[PDB]
């Protein structure tokens, strides 16, 4: 979808949002260090964004945006409609270092490269999950797939969710911060939510710890 490609462009290239949020996290880290906390935290920052970004789209049975000069797009789904969407169960794929391209067995993705993608897009993926645990498991997978400071983009039309609540992890910043993801954009025909792989998972954990009361209230 256009919104995600437009946000990706702003985040890495035209508005520098990756550096805005880097500053905000760095100023939060210093806040805690002036509190006597998080002294030994080491941060993981991305290099200058490459000229071709690596984008993984999960949950679309059609391939929405073809690969283009500055975008290498890999699309995956349990039930692909055509051949340019790879068949995979996102929850079963093993996310591993030491590779750079999907590893296929019998026409099915078995392994994906860890810490490789600038952006992971969930195209209704969470609406297919039978439980809140498995929705969190999708986010755990995305986290392992993302490069430092990469983004997980959730793009959900209002017509395509069930339950009057589009599953966007909006009430889940506590648990998502626990795994290293901080919310960086929410915009409302469609709902769009973006999480960022924070410069330090320990930093994000400590933010969750300070907001544990509100976190457990929302669950």
């Amino acid at each position: 979808i256009k919104w995600a490609i437009d946000y990706i462009t702003k985040y890495f290239f035209t508005e520098g949002i990756y550096l805005q949020k880097r500053q905000r996290e760095q100023r939060l880290l210093e806040s805690y260090r002036a509190e006597g906390k998080l002294g030994e935290v080491q941060c993981r920052l991305m290099e200058e964004p490459p000229d071709r970004l690596h984008v993984l789209d999960v949950g679309s049975c059609f391939n929405p945006f073809s690969s283009a000069p500055h975008l290498e797009v890999t699309a995956l789904d349990l039930c692909p409609a055509t051949e340019d969407v790879l068949q995979a169960d996102f929850l079963k794929v093993e996310v591993v270092p030491g590779i750079r391209e999907p590893e296929l067995e019998e026409g099915s993705v078995r392994r994906l490269p860890a810490s490789h993608y600038e952006c992971v897009i969930f195209s209704l993926l969470l609406e297919y999950m039978p439980s809140a645990e498995q929705r969190l498991q999708c986010c755990l997978q995305a986290y392992d797939l993302l490069l430092p400071e990469g983004i997980l983009v959730l793009i959900t039309p209002d017509s395509q969710h069930v339950g009057k609540n589009a599953h966007l992890m909006k009430n889940w910043r506590y648990s998502l911060a626990r795994i290293g993801l901080l919310r960086v954009r929410f915009e409302k025909h469609i709902s769009c939510m973006v999480f960022r792989k924070a410069i330090s998972r320990e930093l994000s954990q400590h933010w969750a710890s300070i907001h544990r009361e509100e976190g457990m209230c929302e669950e």
